[PDB]
């Protein structure tokens, strides 16, 4: 009935985090402040609303239907294949429309020497290198990249070696981009910066109660990767989820030491459904010390999910994550897995109808995506070189 028609385009969630003036410390354990448990608190509930779809997914048939309710109420389904051809996009994932969105909404200073870290497909990186071209007008793009090695379904990583900082197995002698080992993170930066400036750093990296958890020390690594090669002035790009944990926490009080504005982003082309967030950091401030990243590289050696910094001392910025853990994953995603399950209570047995009465709102929203993040038609000649056909 009305519920349905009655739904609005999402908007660009974009939330700003305090940038530290005293001087890091980073720890060698203490009593967390009180806020902790109220990041506890939203943890709890967010994983209780997750939990209302565990009865379904007992039964194949059920579990089968609740999927497709799911790809139902995707609002931006036929948008990728839409900006593919219209605009001779590659590599149009969904991680291509958030780079893209994140691209028009957050003003960099300079998308112009981008190191992408956990990509493979080039999503990330060919939406940076559609923006420059079409967008920016840089006389020419050079990026790096990296992954664990595959998979390469566009072929980006056989038809680009120079570019690729990972090694197959043949070279098992050796970095297989694994971000979770310290000696990687520290050779890739390396590599990487052996890419003279490096402007824009991207990590897409990611592997449900524990969903934070278990992705930790992967997070871990492709923050110190990039923050090993980010140059002064650059910007920086990391995948995240819930950002309720400590150690979360205490990262991001790392990187409010480093750069000028730093931003918890939600991109709507980022499903509503999902905990998936964008930490967004612009203007590198400036450089580890040879202690920090000794410091640093040591904890991710030998991984322990014990806060990187004192949380008592970043009070200001706790409260402004919590804001963006309330806007974010507390409302929102809330709101659409309520919604989501409405969906499935009334039309489990009418997909067909569900679709019917959602495909105009689709074209709305996606109608406003596009205008949103305009885009403009990309010239072969600065197409990527891709050995693979889907
Ligand atoms: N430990 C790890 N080290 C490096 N890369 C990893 C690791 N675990 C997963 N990955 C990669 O991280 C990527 C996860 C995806 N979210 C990346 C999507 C990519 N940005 C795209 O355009 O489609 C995959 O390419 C994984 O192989």
């Amino acid at each position: 009935y009305d519920w349905l028609k009655t739904v609005e385009p999402t908007n660009f969630l974009k939330i700003g985090l305090p940038y530290q003036a005293h001087p890091l410390h980073l720890q060698h354990a203490t009593t967390p402040p009180s806020i902790l448990e109220k990041f506890k608190r939203a943890d709890i509930l967010l994983n209780e609303v997750k939990a209302e779809m565990d009865p379904l997914m007992l039964q194949p048939e059920t579990e089968k239907k609740l999927f497709q309710i799911l790809s139902s109420i995707d609002m931006f389904k036929g948008l990728r294949k839409k900006v593919e051809f219209t605009y001779n996009a590659q590599i149009v994932t969904n991680a291509w429309l958030k780079m893209y969105e994140l691209l028009n909404t957050m003003n960099f200073n300079n998308t112009s020497q981008a190191f992408c870290n956990c990509e493979l497909p080039g999503g990330f990186i060919s939406a940076i290198n559609h923006f420059n071209y079409t967008m920016m007008h840089y006389p020419t793009f050079n990026w790096v990249a990296s992954s664990l090695y595959p998979e390469d379904h566009y072929g980006l990583y056989q038809c680009n070696p120079d570019n690729w900082l990972m090694q197959s197995p043949l070279l098992k002698k050796y970095n297989n981009g694994d971000v979770t080992i310290a000696s990687n993170v520290k050779n890739l930066a390396l590599r990487a910066t052996q890419l003279t400036p490096i402007h824009l750093y991207t990590a897409d990296g990611g592997i449900y109660n524990k969903q934070e958890e278990l992705n930790l020390k992967l997070h871990f690594g492709q923050a110190l990767t990039g923050l090993l090669s980010l140059s002064k002035g650059g910007n920086m790009i990391l995948k995240h989820y819930t950002l309720n944990h400590a150690f979360t926490l205490s990262l991001i009080c790392v990187f409010s030491h480093f750069f000028e504005e730093l931003y918890i982003t939600k991109p709507t082309s980022s499903r509503p459904t999902n905990s998936e967030t964008y930490i967004v950091g612009k203007n590198r401030l400036r450089l580890f010390t040879p202690k920090e990243e000794q410091v640093l590289l040591k904890r991710l050696e030998f991984f322990n999910d014990t806060p990187l910094v004192d949380l008592s001392l970043y009070q200001n910025l706790l409260e402004s994550v919590y804001f963006a853990v309330e806007t974010i994953h507390l409302k929102q995603q809330i709101e659409f897995l309520n919604f989501g399950m409405k969906c499935y209570r009334h039309f489990y047995n009418k997909i067909k109808l569900l679709n019917d009465y959602l495909a105009p709102k689709k074209k709305i929203f996606q109608d406003r995506w596009r205008v949103l993040n305009k885009l403009y038609v990309l010239e072969k000649k600065h197409k990527l070189k891709l050995c693979a056909s889907h």
